[PDB]
This record gives C-alpha cells, sequence and structure tokens, in this order.
C-alpha cells in the first residue's frame, strides 16, 4: 500500500525537503536533493532506512483497512517541520565542500540542531544508481584535545584544580610508566592551567586527569552524554568510555588529552560523535546543563499544528561556577591560544580547538559558542585529514558561527 500519501518534510523556515504525489499510487519527491541529505534521509532495500523519513515514519504514513482503494481516501500522512534552518544549513554544507568531516549547529539553551552536515554527501537521486555515513552522528573518532574541555571542567567542578593554578608542561613526561608528549614535543615550561589549556599541553592536562582519577573522568564523561544516544528524535551512537575500574594510569593520562589507548574488555576510550562534541559545548555555553538535542520542532496535520517537541535536559554535569571557569578558558583558546584561526573581527568567540595522533590521523576539531557573553549558538566540527589540515576545524568553525550569527540577526 503506497497509495498511502506520506506528509511533507519541511525545513523550520519553511523550505520543504521531501513531498508525495500518481496516475497509478504516491511518489517519494525530494526538492533541493541533496540538501540536509543524511537528516532527511531514505527507505531504500538496497541501502536501508536513515533519518527522518525512517524515524518518523508513522507520523509520516479497520473496516475500511480491507480495501485498498480507500487507504487513500480517508487518510494522508501529517507532515513534520524540523528545527535545521535552511540558511544555516547551506553555509554548513558550503564550508564542508573539499573535505571529508561533518558540521553540527545547535541552540545551547534548547538543545536544537539548527543545522547538521556530513560530507562526502549523496542526493536521492544517487540512491537509484563512504558517502552514505553520517559522519555527525553514526562515526566515532578520538576527539584528541578537544576532549580537554571534559577534564578542565571535571578538575575545576571537584575542586582540584583553578584555572592560575600552575603545571609543568615538559616536552615529554613519564606517567604510569609509560610517556606522554606534547605536541611537536614542545616545552613550555611551568605554566598557569588557563594557558596550558589556551596552548593544548598534553603534558599538563594528563596530570590533572591523573589526579582526577579514572572514576571521576569517567563519571563527568557519562554526566556530558558518554553511554547516552543523544537525539530526542534522531539516532545517534553512544560515545564510549571505558569501565573506569579496568583502566590504567598510562591510559587514563591519555584519556584525559582525548587518546583512547587502553586494552581490556571494556571499550578503549573516549570515543566521540560531532554531535557528543556539540552536546558538551552546549552545556558549557548553558550554565552547566546538558540538553537532549532534537531536530523535529513540530508536526502539522495534512490541514494545524498536532504537537510541538520540547527541549528536555540530561542533568546538571558541572556547576555554573564551573560553567563560566570553563568558558574563560576556552576564549583564550581563541584569543592568544591554538584557536586564533576561529576568530571573526567584531564579535566574540570562544572554543577548544582539537588534535588527534599525528600514528596516522591528522583530523581537525572544533567545538565553541558565540558570542562569548550570552551564546545563542555552538558549533562542533570535524575535518578529516586524509592525506595536513592543522587548524581548519578551527577556521571553518569560526566562519560558520559568525555567518549563522549574521542569519540569526534577520
Amino acid at each position: 500500500s503506497a497509495y498511502v500519501q506520506r506528509g511533507a518534510i519541511i525545513t523550520s523556515d519553511g523550505v520543504t525537503l521531501a513531498e508525495s504525489v500518481q496516475d497509478d499510487t504516491y511518489v517519494r519527491n525530494y526538492p533541493h536533493d541533496g540538501m540536509a541529505s543524511h537528516t532527511v534521509g531514505y527507505i531504500s532495500t538496497q541501502y536501508g532506512t536513515a533519518g527522518i523519513e525512517s524515524s518518523m515514519n508513522e507520523t509520516l504514513t479497520d473496516w475500511r483497512s480491507a480495501l485498498y482503494s480507500m487507504a487513500g481516501i480517508n487518510t494522508t500522512g501529517s507532515s513534520v517541520v524540523l528545527t535545521i534552518n535552511s540558511q544555516m544549513q547551506a553555509v554548513a554544507e558550503a564550508a564542508l565542500q573539499g573535505y571529508s568531516g561533518s558540521i553540527v549547529v545547535m541552540d545551547p539553551s534548547t538543545g536544537a540542531v539548527l543545522a547538521k552536515a556530513s560530507s562526502p554527501s549523496y542526493t536521492h537521486a544517487e540512491l537509484g544508481t563512504s558517502q552514505l555515513v553520517d559522519r555527525t552522528t553514526q562515526a566515532l573518532y578520538s576527539p584528541g584535545s578537544s576532549f580537554k574541555t571534559v577534564t578542565l571542567a571535571a578538575g575545576i567542578d571537584t575542586h582540584k584544580t583553578t584555572l592560575d593554578t600552575t603545571y609543568s608542561a615538559p616536552g615529554t613526561m613519564e606517567i604510569g610508566g609509560g610517556t606522554i608528549h606534547n605536541y611537536a614535543n614542545e616545552d613550555m615550561g611551568t605554566i598557569p592551567l588557563r594557558e596550558a589549556f589556551a596552548r593544548s599541553s598534553n603534558t599538563a592536562l594528563a596530570q590533572l586527569g591523573v589526579a582526577l582519577g579514572a572514576d571521576n573522568l569517567v563519571s563527568y564523561a557519562r554526566a556530558f552524554g558518554y553511554g547516552t544516544a543523544l537525539g530526542q528524535d534522531f539516532s545517534t551512537t553512544p560515545s564510549l568510555m571505558p569501565n573506569p575500574a579496568e583502566m590504567t594510569t598510562w591510559e587514563l593520562a591519555w584519556a584525559s588529552c582525548g587518546l583512547p589507548v587502553g586494552e581490556h574488555a571494556s571499550p578503549a576510550g573516549p570515543q566521540t560523535t560531532v554531535m557528543q562534541n556539540a552536546v558538551i559545548a552546549a552545556a558549557i555555553a548553558n550554565g552547566g546543563v546538558v540538553m537532549n538535542p532534537y531536530i523535529v520542532d513540530r508536526v502539522l496535520s495534512p490541514e494545524a499544528v498536532v504537537s510541538t517537541t520540547s527541549p528536555k535536559s540530561l542533568g546538571q554535569a558541572v556547576s555554573a561556577d564551573t560553567a563560566a571557569q570553563v568558558r574563560e578558558a576556552m576564549l583564550g583558546v581563541v584569543e592568544s591560544g591554538t584557536g586564533m584561526g576561529a576568530r571573526v573581527p567584531g564579535v566574540k568567540i570562544a572554543g577548544k580547538t582539537g588534535t588527534a595522533d599525528v600514528n596516522g590521523n591528522f583530523n581537525s576539531f572544533f567545538i565553541g559558542f558565540a558570542p562569548y557573553d550570552h551564546p545563542t549558538l555552538v558549533v562542533s566540527v570535524v575535518i578529516e585529514g586524509n592525506g595536513n589540515v592543522l587548524g581548519y576545524g578551527a577556521q571553518v568553525g569560526g566562519r560558520v558561527l559568525a555567518q549563522c550569527l549574521n542569519i540569526q540577526a534577520l
């Protein structure tokens, strides 16, 4: 019974990305084919199901059921309005041209997903003939130094350190009978924690992770969403941490810098999605309150609003006082650290950059928010370095935030 019409799939700003119309039976049409493909999704025998087409299937859809001739006359499908804004979507899609990776733009107060793009992408048209993977929510990456945001937050929240507390940050250092090294083996001397965060010193942040311990580190990661399949109305694979009881001191050290090196029955970690990284930046921008992200704003009757999604919290991961300290440390990253490439004249941007083990992978990450005072937008980015993309995450991130803020101002 493809005689029952399906409701449309539309952007918050009124752009239709999926319809239905035949003389025979209805055909699924995809206008602006190629825009937010992974999010819009599909139902294909060959390629499986994905996105809204699948997750909101029933919404999109006795005595009369026995008659096929009547399936269409009684009921047509109710439409779906996403939180995705088409102009922000176009900005994120343009920013990924020529690259493999993903971008998420979200509202920090509610967890609403304003833009979600994975690259390389595809068109529904090509489904009738890597690309299919949704790198925002169904791909796992070592977060690298982007994860230090969690270590720093945990350290401040447990009252074990402060931003002005100093740490030795040599090029190399032995921990747990293994070695930890700063990027390019750079010796930075003794420096305050806010500077170690801004210049992203592994040796310094590993020490904080060792001081917090495995239970704490894991507990805070989970408080930010690790272990949860994020998304009220979309699927996300859970970000993973090990079983703290199984971690070693050296493992712990690296995990606190975002590199999973453990070997035990439990998953090594951290392993993150780009959406998880957005959720963390949102929480810090949102006074420590973690929101479960969502992509559906409301369901419309074939006629009228049937339902409205309500924002929901996953709890408070850290105190507001802690959240303000981490925001300030994130401002240093961009103003004087490794995130200077994210700066946009006329607007204050804060964030945290990320680099993995340059062992093979040269992926570039960036999480951030803007404007610094009263943030109204969060961005999470991964740029996959196939064959060197140092700092690209930050450049992409800054540019995306700025353009999205201008769209928001209109």
